[PDB]
DNA sequence: CGCTAGTCGACAT
DNA sequence: TCGACTAGCG
């Protein structure tokens, strides 16, 4: 998550409505719809007692783009990347922190305060996720499992011409080259639409608006792969790369005191990061719907070594990695948990 | 002015 | 899964 880069380039923004893609193919970042979703049900879930209110919240969303002719890809998260354990084990850390501090809260006699923990410590489970993706195939609308982080996976359907939109709330889809992002939708349908084409207008950005520069601004800024060093955010890390007459990245980076004369020191494991964020952005390993394989978000230049690459994801058989994608094989028992198939009537 | 970190919000009755 | 917002700092 790119931290206020959409109020960084909001010359490239304008309200629409889903209606402006008719009859074509949208894909969804449906974990979002689950957080918001959870939330309405919070202390039922922080209790362990039922609740399928959440799929009912996700179904209207859907139902709704049904209505407009939509055609959507329903995309969720799957395994934890190696790239953002350090983030998922912080998150564990504070879902814990609210839910212990929350069940305290229950022995004393806040209600108010109690839930406000309590919905700080949702935790989309995978089965909370596999519970609207049968509904949502009990209606006929198409459900994937990423084989890791559901925005690699937005990015490819999207990059393939697959689906030409996606309606989602992070911002790291734009640096992963998303052609059309769809932002603040609402259950009505509107929100704001950002183009790849359309990052010109933004006068901030000067040059960096190709798909390479606009990716190296966004984790020099800080994302969720690598932090940023301190005191660089999106407009210094805009003003480097403005500035950058070199294509070499590497050397940029290390003349950042120069570019902008200050007293920065990087160490060598952040250039090493740095690397390593990049590859993640470019080689993540998505799923190819049509051809059922697993594959890089982009395909892998000759300057780059795959077998460095695991931190952007581990490969599997293509069979277990198909079974991941419909649902059928549990994120982390590894177990198949239910039966679906898609031949025996995206794919 | 730009960046950082904490807070409040997302639901809906 | 995220971001919007502002006070406090350089
Ligand atoms: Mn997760
Ligand atoms: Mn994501
Ligand atoms: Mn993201
Ligand atoms: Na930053």
């Amino acid at each position: 998550g790119i931290q206020g880069l959409l109020q960084f380039i909001k010359e490239a923004s304008e309200p629409i409505h889903v209606r402006k893609y008719k009859g074509q193919v949208v894909a969804v970042d449906t974990y979002c719809w689950l957080h918001k979703g959870a939330i309405a049900c919070a202390e039922k879930l922080a209790k362990g007692e039922p609740t399928d209110r959440y799929v009912g919240f996700c179904m209207k969303f859907v139902n709704m783009l049904l209505s407009h002719g939509i055609k959507p890809i329903l995309v969720f998260d799957g395994c934890t990347l190696p790239s953002k354990k350090e983030v998922e084990r912080s998150r564990r850390e504070r879902r814990q922190a609210n839910l212990l501090k929350g069940k305290q809260l229950l022995r004393e006699g806040k209600v108010s305060e109690a839930r406000e923990c309590f919905t700080r410590s949702i935790n989309i489970t995978h089965a909370m996720a596999h519970k609207v993706i049968k509904a949502a195939r009990s209606q006929g609308v198409d459900c994937l499992v990423a084989p890791y982080e559901a925005d690699a996976q937005l990015a490819y359907l999207n990059k393939a011409g697959i689906v030409q939109a996606i309606i989602t709330e992070d911002s790291d889809l734009l640096a992963f080259g998303c052609k059309k992002v769809i932002l603040k939708m609402d259950q009505f349908g509107n929100g704001l639409e950002i183009d790849q084409a359309r990052l010109g207008m933004c006068r901030q950005l000067g040059d960096v608006f190709t798909e390479e520069k606009f990716r190296y601004m966004c984790i020099l800024s800080g994302c969720d792969y690598l932090s940023s060093l301190r005191g660089i955010g999106l407009a210094k890390a805009c003003k480097v790369l403005r500035l950058a007459n070199n294509p070499d990245i590497v050397k940029v980076i290390k003349k950042i005191g120069h570019y902008l004369k200050m007293n920065i020191t990087v160490p060598e494991d952040y250039i090493n990061g740095f690397i390593r964020a990049n590859n993640t952005f470019l080689y993540q390993l998505v799923f190819d719907p049509i051809k059922r394989k697993l594959i890089p978000l982009n395909a892998y230049e000759d300057d780059v070594d795959p077998e460095t690459l695991s931190y952007a994801g581990q490969y599997v058989d293509d069979s277990i990695a198909l079974q991941i994608a419909l649902g059928n094989k549990d994120i982390n028992t590894f177990e198949q948990i239910d039966d679906y198939n898609p031949d025996t009537a995206l794919y």
